[PDB]
């Protein structure tokens, strides 16, 4: 069969469809209109967007498709380098770093992060305990303070001290502009117009901000642990017997500082959004939190008991996966779905939020927030739920993100009652990644000591 395609703009083909602040949301609306697969063309480029589990389960066959660097990741590569997220699977530094950093995410490593997660989580609970009557909380701003600080502390023993700042941390401000710039570049017909010279200068300034922080983290450790940074600096790949070089290490630090907090901040923001909009769900989560979290701070085993809270998070990831796309390329000529022939090298994009609204898998209520969908995870078919990517190139931090988010959300629900005092209208800001923008709540302390 011939694949559908959205409206075209003469010689710019589909490119002007990305001239929006919300490209993923626009792509979802295209997919709603066109179905499980469509072609998207730009001058000199083609990609195919997949939205059904039927086709995406094929794309996830690593004997047929490998991770591709999308245009997005190519642009992020300018500051992520050949770090884990932006390396090709065949590049020597992908498997080497993977092997070197994997032990940083064992169950024993996670047990050793727990105390540091608690330290930051207590700082968030205390900020909110200390607000006066009728003050409110800027949700994604505070989630970002927590998640950036958690990855800085757990991974690098470095204190961002985000909660000691009224504005976002300068590292964040530069990160958000660089990510914005990467997204904005997706739409540029003429990337080397002189009209973009100033964006290029800002982009370079933002990269310098990020990098001087990296230098500071490296300086501090050399001056001063058994954490991510220890492994980056000293660990050896069991295959080659080599450690990472200096250049790749700096890319890993930037990589992990960003991937290791931005998407988790989004997830916690979306989860709280859905909880305040679904009071019976919030009540059931609050009741588990109270039942499980019996000590003044949570223990590692207790965080593992928060099953319903785990489900809430997975359901937030189902509706709004915070890294909403990943890309694949055909390793050889092959036919997708028995209907769409692909040549070696052809690129696919998995549109995760659409996968996650596939009614053949989830039933007709796909827009409802129902954590009970995850009551028995066995029943979900393969490759239906992919907020953490696929196969050997799946998220290395998945358990880190979920443990942190489960810990923090468990504590929030134990310690406060929440009010959507503005009747907030969901507004999703895109910076490649997804977050609610302007989401505010009020939290009334239950006065449970901490
Ligand atoms: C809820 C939060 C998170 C989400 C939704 C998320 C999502 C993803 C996705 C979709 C990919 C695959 C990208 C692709 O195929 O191009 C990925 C990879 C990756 N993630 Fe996460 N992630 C989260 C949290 C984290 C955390 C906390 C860390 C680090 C501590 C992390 C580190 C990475 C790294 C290093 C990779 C590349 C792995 C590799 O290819 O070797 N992520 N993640
Ligand atoms: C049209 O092309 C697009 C648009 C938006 C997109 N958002 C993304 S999300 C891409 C992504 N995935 C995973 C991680 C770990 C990561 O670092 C935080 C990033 C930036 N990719 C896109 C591709």
């Amino acid at each position: 069969k011939e694949m559908p395609q959205p409206k075209t703009f003469g010689e710019l083909k589909n490119l002007p469809l990305l001239n929006t602040d919300k490209p993923v949301q626009a792509l979802m609306k295209i997919a709603d209109e066109l179905g499980e697969i469509f072609k998207f063309e730009a001058p000199g480029r083609v990609t195919r967007y997949l939205s059904s589990q039927r086709l995406i389960k094929e794309a996830c066959d690593e004997s047929r498709f490998d991770k591709n660097l999308s245009q997005a990741l190519k642009f992020v590569r300018d500051f992520f380098g050949d770090g884990l997220v932006t390396s090709w699977t065949h590049e020597k530094n992908w498997k080497k770093a993977h092997n070197i950093l994997l032990p940083s995410f064992s169950q024993q490593a996670m047990k050793g992060y727990h105390a540091m997660m608690v330290d930051i989580a207590v700082q968030l609970v205390q900020k909110w305990e200390r607000l006066n009557a009728d003050e409110h909380i800027e949700v994604p701003e505070d989630m970002t303070r927590l998640t950036l600080d958690t990855i800085g502390l757990c991974g690098f023993n470095y204190r961002f001290n985000s909660f000691y700042r009224d504005q976002p941390h300068p590292f964040i401000t530069s990160m958000v502009r660089a990510l914005d710039e990467a997204m904005n570049k997706l739409q540029r017909a003429n990337p080397d117009d002189p009209a973009y010279d100033e964006n290029k200068r800002q982009f370079q300034e933002d990269i310098k901000v990020m990098n001087d922080l990296v230098d500071k983290i490296i300086a501090d450790r050399k001056a001063s642990s058994d954490d991510l940074l220890t492994h980056m600096l000293n660990g050896k790949d069991p295959e080659t017997g080599e450690p990472l070089d200096d250049e790749n290490i700096r890319y890993q630090i930037i990589t992990f500082l960003i991937a290791g907090h931005e998407t988790t901040s989004g997830l916690l923001s979306f989860a709280l959004y859905f909880l305040v909009k679904n009071p019976h769900v919030l009540q059931k989560a609050a009741e588990e939190a109270a039942r499980v979290l019996v000590d003044p701070v949570p223990s590692y085993k207790q965080v593992k008991q928060l099953k319903y809270v785990g489900m809430v998070l997975n359901e937030a990831l189902r509706l709004w996966p915070t890294a909403p796309a990943f890309s694949l390329y055909a390793k050889e000529d092959t036919v997708l779905g028995g209907e769409y022939p692909l040549e070696k090298g052809d690129e696919l994009m998995v549109l995760i939020p659409q996968l996650h609204r596939d009614k053949t898998i989830w039933g007709d209520d796909v827009e409802e927030f129902r954590p009970e969908r995850f009551e028995n995870p066995s029943a979900i078919p393969q490759h239906a739920f992919k907020p953490f990517g696929n196969g050997q190139r799946a998220c290395i931090g998945q358990q880190f993100a979920l443990h942190e988010a489960t810990l923090v959300l468990g504590m929030m629900l134990k310690h406060f009652d929440f009010e959507d005092h503005t009747n907030y209208e969901l507004d999703i800001k895109e910076t490649l990644t997804l977050k609610p923008e302007g989401f505010v709540v009020k939290a009334k302390s239950k006065k449970i000591p901490l």
